[PDB]
């Protein structure tokens, strides 16, 4: 019983006439080919919002293009089963009628972590997210916390443009024992599998430090690098700590931080991360 | 009886609550030091919308300061016309710190002006974009006088998908049709009787177009020829552009924007209009 809206005009009309009656709106922006990481988002919205809208749009500005998987049929059902009310599914031509006369580029945050690894990739994300927020007009918008760089960029845009939208970040779905779900987990030998549940722990035990005092980069970091090498053999490809939402590295921290792990196993290198604090 | 709101947070909250109850919102973005040009826009908004919000904000991003500031006087000026609220935010409220995202105007900022004052319109769209998200208007009013700005704003509303309808208000004219301007008092008795012909040549171009004409070059000559026979001064410009694209097209395909400039004894006057509808 979930509607599928294929035009911007219609979507605005619906939402416009819906707000003129105190009904709230939750919004989950996506590119389709939906999985459980998404439903976790739609569920949270449906429990704390009158109507939930899920958009499925493969955005050409963050990419040849028409090869990307498209199953609006299945996406709608997956989403319909969890309560979602509408699936906004506009055509490229409807969202980008012609050439853009105004351009949106993200500054600093676009270089942080891996900047030149895809310059202009985030320019394409904020451009659509910005349009989607003006089309759907949600009260809450839900973004995965896994791509913290994206969440910060998005939060930065809601602030700079003064969007009256509350940005809610949902935690990555994990495996029963704490392991981060990943397509590459399947290439783990039985021993490696359990020998990897330690990433899921060298993290939740690293927030214990922050939790009661510890606030020095080199100390909170090293405390981890030791924990890992202690419980595994595979080389620790990376263990970095950045401030958040600033995402920069600094000898000592002020606000929340972002930790990014990278253990290179046999035939597959896993990654994991989190951000802790509140300010 | 007009209320003065001094913070972003409070302005947003108020508008968000009013939108929920179905009241329509009219918005007039200004920089203060208001005159009748503005009140014309405010009056329009008041006759067609439930509430009308006027913002008075000196935007640091469109300055390359010591700009006039008379809020108490702008507050009263707009009250006499029935405005509901004057949104008057502090600079640090609008621009907390350093922008992490940047908005820029493309081609529309090169044509005519822009290339002469780079980034002027970048500051304009930036503040208008934030204002629309703060004030959440159904209708926003701008003067047609600055056609380049209007075109750019419309472009921005289209590209960002703002659910705002842009209303361009016509240039306020003297009883005889001359476009109201601060430069008008520098016209001698005689050249004042000639000046009225700039607006007259515009009614001409609109008449031609009105009658099927569609070749930029003919409307130019027809207008030019008219002005040269009625005004003794020298016509330093009679251009014709398409609108919104604002480019010198050889033959009309949609609507146009005409602009004149006549240099009088001690002042240069200008007039302009937009004919069409698509």
């Amino acid at each position: 019983m979930t509607k599928l809206i294929t035009t911007v005009k219609e979507m605005q009309h619906i939402v416009k006439a819906a707000k003129r009656s105190g009904t709230t709106i939750g919004f989950i922006p996506t590119m389709g080919a939906l999985h459980d990481g998404h439903l976790t988002m739609v569920r949270e919205s449906v429990s704390t919002n009158d109507i939930t809208i899920v958009s499925v749009f493969v955005n050409p500005l963050q990419f040849d293009f028409d090869a990307y998987p498209r199953q609006i049929d299945k996406d709608l059902e997956l989403v319909s089963e969890v309560g979602a009310d509408i699936v906004f599914h506009p055509a490229v031509e409807d969202m980008y009628p012609g050439e853009l006369g105004i351009d949106v580029k993200v500054g600093p945050l676009a270089d942080v972590l891996e900047g030149a690894k895809r310059p202009g990739h985030f320019d394409g994300v904020v451009t659509v997210v910005n349009k989607l927020f003006n089309i759907v007009m949600p009260d809450y918008a839900y973004f995965g916390k896994k791509d913290a760089q994206q969440l910060a960029i998005v939060e930065q845009m809601v602030k700079d443009f003064n969007h009256a939208v509350e940005i809610i970040g949902i935690d990555i779905v994990r495996e029963a024992d704490g392991l981060a779900k990943s397509s590459r987990n399947v290439y783990l030998t039985e021993q490696e599998r359990q020998e990897a549940v330690h990433l899921s722990k060298s993290l939740l035990l690293a927030q214990a430090l922050y939790q009661d005092g510890e606030r020095q980069s080199k100390v909170i970091i090293d405390r981890v690098t030791e924990y890992l090498e202690s419980h595994i053999s595979e080389r620790i490809e990376e263990v970095a700590v950045y401030s958040y939402p600033q995402l920069v590295e600094q000898h000592e921290i002020t606000g929340r931080i972002f930790i990014s792990l990278a253990v290179k196993f046999s035939k597959a290198r896993l990654i994991d991360n989190i951000i802790i604090g509140a300010e």
